[PDB]
C-alpha cells in the first residue's frame, strides 16, 4: 500500500512528463520556411536555443521517472507489466522528439547554408562591380605620371586578389551545394555562380587590358625622354665646335687638335645609348604601337641631328688636318 | 623595376599576415585552465568564438597571399627561390596556429569537464546535507498527527527523486573521467565521489528508517484506537444487559427475548471489526512491535471482555428462555 502509492506517484509522473514532451513536439515539428537570409538565420538560433532548453529539463526528468520504474519492476511489484508499458510509452516519445530535434536542425543547416549562398553571391558581386568602377581609364600625361599610375594599378591588382579569394570560395559553397540538390535548384545555383564568375573575369579582363595600356604608354614615354637626351647632347657637341677658335699658330693648333679629338672621345662613348634609344622605337614600331607615328619622326630627327654632328665633326678634323 | 614594386609589395603583405599569426599563437598558447568552474565556462565560449574568427579570417588571407606569391613564382619573377621560402614558411606557420588551436580546445574541454566535476559534487554534497539537516525527528502522539507527519515525509522523500537522478549522473561522469585519467587525479575524483555517496547513502537510510518508524507508531496508534471503541462499546452493551428488567408475565418475557435477540444481533455485527483489530495486533507482535508488551495485555483485555459479555449475554437468554 506504500507499493501502492508509490505506483500512484508513478503514474502522475509518467502524465505530466509526456504532457511537457507533447508540448515541445509541436515546436519541433514545426514546417516553418525561411523568407530570406535573415528570417533563416533567425529560426535556427532559435531552434537551437530550444534543443538545448528541452534537452537539459527533459533528460533529467526521463531518467528520473526511469530509475523510479525500474525500481518498481526490479523489484518484481505485481504490476511490473504496466509499469514497463508506461515506461516504454515515455522512452519512445522522449526518443521520438529528440529524432524530431535532429531531422529539424538538420533541415535548418541545410536551408541556412542555401540562403547564405544566395547572401555571399550578392555581396561578392556588389563588391567586384564596385571594384570595377574605381578603375581609371587615363594613362597619364610624362613618364613620371605614367610610372606612378602604373604603381597604383600594381596595388590595385594586389588589392583585387582579396575578392578573387572569396570568388574562389563561393565556387567551393557553389559545389558543395550543387551535390546536396537536383534540378531547379542545382540550376539556380549554377546560375548565380556564373553571374559572379563573368563579373570577376570582365574586373580581371579590365586590369589587364589598364595593365597593357599603362606598358605602351610608359614605353612611348620613355623612348622620347632617351630621344630628348640625345638630341640636347647632340647640339651642346655641335655648340662645343662651332666655338672653336681657328688656331694662329703650331700650338693653337695642336691643342685643337687635341681638344677635338676629345669631341670625338665623347661622341663615340655615346654609341651605345644610341643603339638602346634606336632599338626601343624600332621595337615599337613592330609592335604597331599607337603613337608609331611620333616616333618614326622621332627615328629620322635623331639621325638627322646625328648627321649634323658628325658632319660638322669631320668638317673641323679635316680642316685641322 | 615594375617586379621590384610587386615583390615588396608581397614582401609587406608576408611580413604583416606573420606578424598576425604570431599575435593569434599568442592567445591559442595561453595557459590558463581556469581557476573555477564559472572561469573555464567563459574561457571556454570566447575561445570558441576566437578559433572561429582566427580560422575564417585566416584561411581567406593565407589563400590570397599564397595565390600572390604563385603568380610571382608562376611568372619566373628573378626572386622565385626566395619568395617560394616566404610563402612555404607562411604556410607551416599557419598549420602550427591550426593544430595550437586545436591543442587548446581540446584542454579546455578538459579542464571544463574536471572543474565541473567538483562543482557538481560539491553542489550536491551540499544539497544532500542541507536535506538531511531539515528530516523531522518527530513521530507524532497520536494517530492523527502521525498520519500528518506521514503525508509530510512523502512529500520528503519525493523533494530527494531528482537529487537522486543527479547523484547518479556525478557517479557517471566520475566513471567517466576516472576511465579518462589515472594515478592521483583518478584517485581523488573517487574519493570525491564516494564522499556523495556516502553522504547520499546516509540520507536514504535516514528517510528510510523514518518512513518505517511512522508506519509502525501509526500503526499502534490505530490498535490501541480499534481496541478503546470495542472496550467502551462492549462495556455498554453489558451495562445494557444488566439494566433489563425481570419480566413478570408471559407478554414481558416475549418482549425481552426479543430485545435480548436484537442485542446479539448488534453483538454479532462487531464480527469483522473485532478481527481486524486482532488482526492489526497480531501482525504487530510478529513485526515484534517495541510496544509488545502493551499490546498484548490489550489484546487480552479485548477479547477477556468480549468473553464476559458473551457470557453475560448467554447467561440471561438460558434463564429467560426456560
Ligand atoms: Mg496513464
Ligand atoms: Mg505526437
Ligand atoms: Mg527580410
Ligand atoms: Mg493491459
Ligand atoms: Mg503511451
Ligand atoms: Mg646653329
Ligand atoms: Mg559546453
Ligand atoms: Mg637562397
Ligand atoms: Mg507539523
Ligand atoms: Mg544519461
Ligand atoms: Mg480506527
Ligand atoms: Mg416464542
Ligand atoms: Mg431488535
Amino acid at each position: 500500500s506504500h507499493m501502492r502509492h508509490r505506483l500512484f506517484q508513478l503514474n502522475r509522473e509518467v502524465d505530466d512528463l509526456e504532457q511537457w514532451i507533447a508540448e515541445r513536439e509541436v515546436v519541433a515539428g514545426s514546417h516553418e520556411l525561411g523568407q530570406d537570409y535573415e528570417h533563416v538565420t533567425m529560426l535556427q538560433e532559435r531552434f537551437r536555443e530550444f534543443a538545448r532548453d528541452t534537452g537539459n529539463i527533459g533528460q533529467e526528468r526521463v531518467d528520473t521517472v526511469n530509475h523510479l520504474a525500474d525500481e518498481l519492476i526490479n523489484s518484481g511489484h505485481s504490476d511490473a507489466a504496466t509499469i514497463a508499458e508506461w515506461k516504454d510509452g515515455l522512452n519512445e516519445a522522449w526518443a521520438d522528439l529528440l529524432e524530431l530535434i535532429d531531422t529539424r536542425t538538420q533541415i535548418l543547416a541545410a536551408s541556412y547554408e542555401l540562403h547564405k549562398f544566395y547572401h555571399d553571391a550578392k555581396e561578392i558581386f556588389g563588391r567586384i562591380q564596385d571594384k570595377h568602377k574605381k578603375l581609371p581609364e587615363e594613362l597619364g600625361r610624362d613618364q613620371n605620371t605614367v610610372e606612378t599610375l602604373q604603381r597604383m594599378h600594381t596595388t590595385f591588382e594586389h588589392d583585387i586578389q582579396a575578392l578573387g579569394t572569396q570568388v574562389r570560395q563561393l565556387q567551393e559553397d557553389a559545389a558543395r551545394l550543387q551535390a546536396a540538390y537536383a534540378g531547379d535548384k542545382a540550376d539556380d545555383i549554377q546560375k548565380r555562380e556564373n553571374e559572379v564568375l563573368e563579373a570577376w573575369k570582365s574586373l580581371l579582363d579590365a586590369c589587364e587590358s589598364r595593365r597593357v595600356r599603362l606598358v605602351d604608354t610608359g614605353d612611348k614615354f620613355r623612348f622620347f625622354s632617351m630621344v630628348r637626351d640625345l638630341m640636347l647632347w647632340m647640339e651642346d657637341v655641335i655648340r662645343q665646335i662651332e666655338a672653336q677658335e681657328k688656331p694662329r699658330d703650331v700650338s693653337s693648333v695642336e691643342l685643337l687638335m687635341n681638344n677635338h679629338q676629345g669631341i670625338k672621345a665623347e661622341i663615340d662613348a655615346r654609341n651605345d645609348s644610341f643603339t638602346t634609344c634606336i632599338e626601343l622605337g624600332k621595337s615599337l614600331l613592330a609592335r604597331k604601337h599607337y603613337a608609331s607615328e611620333e616616333i618614326k619622326e622621332k627615328l629620322l630627327q635623331l639621325t638627322e641631328k646625328r648627321k649634323e654632328m658628325i658632319d660638322k665633326w669631320e668638317d673641323r678634323w679635316e680642316w685641322l688636318r
